[PDB]
């Protein structure tokens, strides 16, 4: 990691109101994001605060823990879109103040449905399915939340792998702008 | 394997109509009990057959074709408990012909509920978690068919590990008869 | 394996005209059973054969091999469901000749698609999708064959897993019959 | 780990009286909870102490020290729930000054039973099963005192496996309120 | 294995109705040895059997197996010990015919208390605590049954390993004749 | 293996004249069917061989040497395809005598081009290269005299991958007749 | 790494508008080149960067988020060819402002069609395949954009490797000078 | 490990003159606890020193060091008892001065004899145990010392592993109080 | 192993009463060697019977299982010393009749002290030190008894390893003749 005579580059993009979400998503990751806008939350609370994401997806609960935050702090809040968007990326890139999602014009979109597993007994595998269940539902209501769509819709769309281009994905409602040049 | 000048001692008890089940059941096993049962109808039809159990278990499908094959053929079968009869052997001891299923004075019985897993997406789990519902209750009606018990006391009984001794065993319906000398 | 003084068990069920399938399918299991399936044909073309089926599946080259031998030969075949008929061993299940498809009453059946993998190039990855496509198509029409069922309906049925009970596949039309007793 | 010239991040949020339990919780994780609290009461006994919690579980010794620490010091505690809470978690958010118990809207909480294992000869695994069984009685009574429930309610519901939205968890005793915005 | 022209040295010490109990006991050699005592009876119900044995011990169901088919025989049976008897071994040696256990001047023989272990939820190991402490007291009642002795003696004398010779076990009373000559 | 009292499965066969040549061809597998080929010549050297084939390639070497002795013997041979011709089957298949090349109705055929490695000095890499070039066009000048194609076509069909049905294999000129029925 | 009394070599670079692409291309690479980026862009918007490349590939998103920053910031962009460009160097190469691509006189430049794999269903598959032919149209556009070449051309010199020397990628139109000395 | 600007949180402790004692006991450990104690002291030889333990066991030189050790030096040293305090741990607590021995009240405490192995000749291996044996009678004579029990009492507590609540530690003389808050 | 037609060459050796005692000594090799000396002293108890050694070593009680068998049969035993007897080997080759213990010009004797271990509790490791010191004083007792030494010299000669040649272990009284012709 290079440094700025002493910040280090990530240190110095976060004077910058700016955090970065690369990579696949997990609770180290979740907890270091969390610090970030909790800190960018102290700093100022009415400031604008940017996000860059390029991740493959990851666990539900750190993604829902970062949506959690990302609702519960005052400050507006904008995505962008570098690279790649799938799982909770595509969730987290929807999930910003309306107006202010954005995407890079050679980005891929990915949305599909939750995966899992079961073991032990089978009162037990009873016991965890059920959870799978209501934590699908749970995300489809979010994805419907913000896309505007119908939960019909969202059904449909994410029985398999679904690909997306940013114009289509503005079009789904993922999205508000494909910007080329500032 | 010792030979009997040119036989080994497993095909000169095949000699008296003698089948051995010993060991994990899988689908090894079953062919082969499969191929001697029918050897044996083939012999005769009217002649009883000997079973000696001594087993910990094993898989479902494995177990449940040996137990159709014993209800198919016509020759009355008599079990002998030598040692333990647990899971999937606590279920072919008890499938033997009524006033033929006997137990050694030290041997012991267990029975409990099935167990399993499920992968993938949340429709496979689901659909997987379906089937081992509907395997459970069809294991319970054959318990209950075979032990004379209500279905209720089937499901109480077997929430958790159940360990028994010969009498207790034969208390509950899964014997007969608990033998000391020929 | 018990010996009957000098054969084995499955030659001395072989001597009565019985093939067994069990286990998964693979190139060793279908060069076996086609060279005991020509051997049954070389002793005499007009007496029926029986084979009886307990497998998980297999490959599809195996399977289809054992299939195009069963309808080449002159002899009527029987087949006998024990236990497990599931991906490739349903194929075989439905592809004796009518009136001669038999189950053991506590046997499960199960159909889906086919399944594989790609690697390398994009053209390669494109020639080797098409493949796979074209098979499915295939057994789609061997099964609509044999099922009478329109095409339709098998590809509605085998989108994710079905089981079955054997009076359910009757119905469906892989079976002919459900027997308890001889 | 991002640095703000010169602290980190944790030091920045640990100067606003912030502590982190993320992750399994084992020694390590204790002694190092354990030295923030009480750097935290030495630094003043009259501010409150924020935690946010977002952990799968871990051993039951480290986290018994946590919560008999946060019922040493003076200082009132508030817990937040972000993301996860099982096991010990979902005891260490209950543990904290009533009234002041806090989740956020798209979290889980998780309760069950204690599991362990004994080894070796049969005096000492009696005393082992005795051992985990008197833990046992312990972990219930500290529940029992902390949710205003009676004991019987807690060996029920506890028996398995049991998940809860924060809605339900508010119902049950967990948790006093659930927070959209500040 | 040498032959002798065509038997192995074992199937021609069969011959002479003696069985051979060596190294760990478990399912395979308990089998073995139930089905020579079976084919030896068969032959002769009233002819003497001689028992060999040389072993470290093993597990608890198979070497109760052996012991129960060897009670349940009508031939009288001689116990040789060559080497070692420990576990199940100096348990197979007692349980000879009253006048007919015999070892060799320099062997060994050790008596101690059985050995296990648990896992799972807590419910689990208190099961299995139980089961194991039952089967204690199960070994316990057989070693007083065939030494004579008391049941607090036996039960002082194995909560440690306990190791004597020929002369102190026959004083013990777990053989009846030491011998040097033919 | 089955056994036929006294021969093998395979051996049976043999004596009607039928080689098999099934799964990866290597040496072991090209010199045992060299061998019964020469058996088959030194009994008659008039009569028909069958050979049977399902395979998915080998060793260009092995192969080979199959080819040259299948052309070397006076004796007709007839080739039979069941399930699978990829790279040396597929050129075995078409060596049959002009007449007599046969598949049944479900197989697929795979031509393609041959692949292999370099490695060391520039001098031994030029060398290798020119070996494996020199190799290719031998195999093409022998699919074209076998197919009644032109060179050019050869070239062109065997770039990538190649599959083909019992019809198209047919109309290529790999093969004579697609056959139901005897 | 040397340090220069407090920088290293590479922050002391980094101060003369230097950045370096060096090795593979993934996630970690394209986030660090695209923090200095920004961070460039943040100091001054008029300023040329310079980038040197020596890269054997990586990955397509992350070698397409590089290129997409590099058309977003506004200042003029220099590319050097130092040693190796293949895949994505190649195509960052000629991604630099018209009139500012450098080559040093002994480097090899490499242009390739891209690969992949596929796993799963039918459906998956197709799913697959049809995504990356789309991701190959897509770069096959890039190029063509850049190069000033036509699609025909583009398409015929990608489906094999193709080296070139530096004045032959400069007759290409991935390069403008080779340059020997200051 | 969180920072105080510049300490880290366990510097920062012992500038409170308080020694963490946490995790097995090794040498490394116990070489670090004994500089940390030698450098307490030397900064000032009447002001009390505290000792938090929290750990499972370990090696007996190295706990005889720090025992040693605490009894060389002049300080009074408290001792507190968080979470576990087992083998070398509880005869660590117990080394405190007197009226300075403190638990939380959900802590657990264990006692036990120590445990060790022999190789090699039988000389060897004489004298290994004759060292063994020495070392417990040495470790019962300190716990006799601290304690204030007998030594009759000290043998017999400690031949199986024995655990204790805090009350039942403060009654057999580990302990001084029990404490619930400042 | 070449065949004498239809004998092996050790078979064939035995029809002449020769036994061979090769390799390392174990729970295998005593198990053999006794089942041959019976089965020969069943042919005939009046004939001699000749043992050759070439052995490392082995177990005790196997070694000791061998000697008690040799000594308790009536027939006279012969020992043929080819190549090394060292530990056990040489505890058997003076275990022969007395006059008829010989060994080959170039062998080598070797004797030392046994070996072992011990593992777990102070107290299990005192009673294994017991028991393996007793079994040096009854080895040593076997010794003493069979070459007519006096117990110090037999504790002096074997406190470290005590190589001979074939005139010194004469000399000794472990062997009667040294032979270099029949
Ligand atoms: B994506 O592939 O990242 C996707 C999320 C999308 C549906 C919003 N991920 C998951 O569904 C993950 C996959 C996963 C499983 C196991 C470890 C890590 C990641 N699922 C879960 O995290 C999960 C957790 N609990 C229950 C079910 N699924
Ligand atoms: B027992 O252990 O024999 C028991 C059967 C009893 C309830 C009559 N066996 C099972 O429940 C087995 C355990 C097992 C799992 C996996 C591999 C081998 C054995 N269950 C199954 O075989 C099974 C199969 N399909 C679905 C669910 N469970
Ligand atoms: B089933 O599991 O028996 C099923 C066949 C069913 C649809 C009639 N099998 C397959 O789909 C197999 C799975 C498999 C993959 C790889 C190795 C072994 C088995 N598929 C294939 O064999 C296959 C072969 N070539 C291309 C695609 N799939
Ligand atoms: B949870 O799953 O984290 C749960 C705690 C809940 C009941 C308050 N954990 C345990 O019960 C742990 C599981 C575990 C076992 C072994 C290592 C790590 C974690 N149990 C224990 O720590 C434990 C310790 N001693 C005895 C029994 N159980
Ligand atoms: B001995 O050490 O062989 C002894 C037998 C003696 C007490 C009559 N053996 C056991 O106690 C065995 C040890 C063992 C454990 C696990 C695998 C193999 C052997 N115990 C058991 O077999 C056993 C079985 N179920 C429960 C408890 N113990
Ligand atoms: B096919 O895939 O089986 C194909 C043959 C076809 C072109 C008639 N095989 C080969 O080309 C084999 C592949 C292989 C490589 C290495 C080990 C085993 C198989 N090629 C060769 O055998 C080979 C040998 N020497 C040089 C070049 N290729
Ligand atoms: B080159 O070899 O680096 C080349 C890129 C060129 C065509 C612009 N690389 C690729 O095509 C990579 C290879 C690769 C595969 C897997 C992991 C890492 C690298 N392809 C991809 O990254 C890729 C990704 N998704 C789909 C298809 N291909
Ligand atoms: B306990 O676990 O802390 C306990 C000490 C107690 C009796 C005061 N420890 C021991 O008994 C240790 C166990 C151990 C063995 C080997 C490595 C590490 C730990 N014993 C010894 O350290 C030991 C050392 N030398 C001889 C015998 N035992
Ligand atoms: B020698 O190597 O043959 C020798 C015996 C000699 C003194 C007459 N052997 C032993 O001392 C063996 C070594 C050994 C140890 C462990 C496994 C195998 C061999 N000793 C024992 O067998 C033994 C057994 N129980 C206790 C002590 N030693």
């Amino acid at each position: 990691i290079p440094i700025v005579v002493a910040y280090d580059i990530y240190s110095r993009l976060l004077r910058e109101r700016i955090v970065c979400v690369m990579g696949p998503i997990d609770d180290s990751v979740a907890s270091l994001v969390i610090a970030q806008l909790l800190f960018l939350q102290s700093e100022s609370n009415k400031k604008p605060i940017h996000m860059y994401i390029n991740s493959p997806g990851g666990v539900v609960t750190a993604g829902l823990a970062i949506y959690d935050t990302m609702q519960y702090i005052l400050n507006p809040i904008c995505t962008w879109c570098v690279g790649q968007a799938a799982s909770m990326g595509s969730l987290l890139l929807a999930a910003g103040t309306p107006g202010m999602r954005h995407s890079l014009p050679n980005s891929r979109i990915m949305i599909h449905q939750p995966s899992g597993g079961a073991r032990g007994q089978a009162t037990d595998i009873a016991i965890q399915a059920e959870e799978i269940m209501k934590l699908k539902k749970q995300l489809y209501n979010i994805y419907a939340k913000h896309t505007k769509q119908s939960l019909q819709v969202i059904e449909s769309a994410m029985e398999r792998d679904r690909y997306m281009s940013p114009m289509e994905a503005q079009e789904f409602g993922i999205l508000d702008k494909v910007l080329v040049h500032p």
